[PDB]
């Protein structure tokens, strides 16, 4: 059984829904808690602002693309 | 004004309202965002289990502090 039900569920409550500049996003942490009423993306943008983004948008499924392979750097 | 309410506010649901061990209770984070409809202590468990606790009580009262003097390294 789930033993840990007194957990900080870290969720969001609204969601960027301007284009923000891929630029902006410093990273991107999608949450998804069993908790949050709502899935999102934390697009973490430079000065930190960790914004919670619908995943479902147009401008989020490029951004969030952008830093679901910003990080990856192939062996050469 | 506010310009960051598309944040992930990283709150709370229930509290552990069972005297954890001090000694489980590997740190804490004492939550309250303004977005938060309930402030909390993020007991970080030894597991890592973030436990949202009730500061108002009177267990959280003793381990809240030991907590907020574990850290504390006094000089010599």
């Amino acid at each position: 059984q789930p033993d840990a039900i007194n957990a900080p569920v870290t969720c969001c409550y609204n969601f960027t829904n301007r284009k923000i500049s891929v630029q902006r996003l410093a990273s991107y942490r999608r949450i998804t808690s069993s908790k949050c009423p709502k899935e999102a993306v934390i697009f973490k943008t430079i000065v930190a602002k960790e914004i919670c983004a619908d995943p479902k948008q147009k401008w989020v499924q490029d951004s969030m693309d952008h830093l679901d392979k910003q990080t990856q750097t192939p062996k050469t």
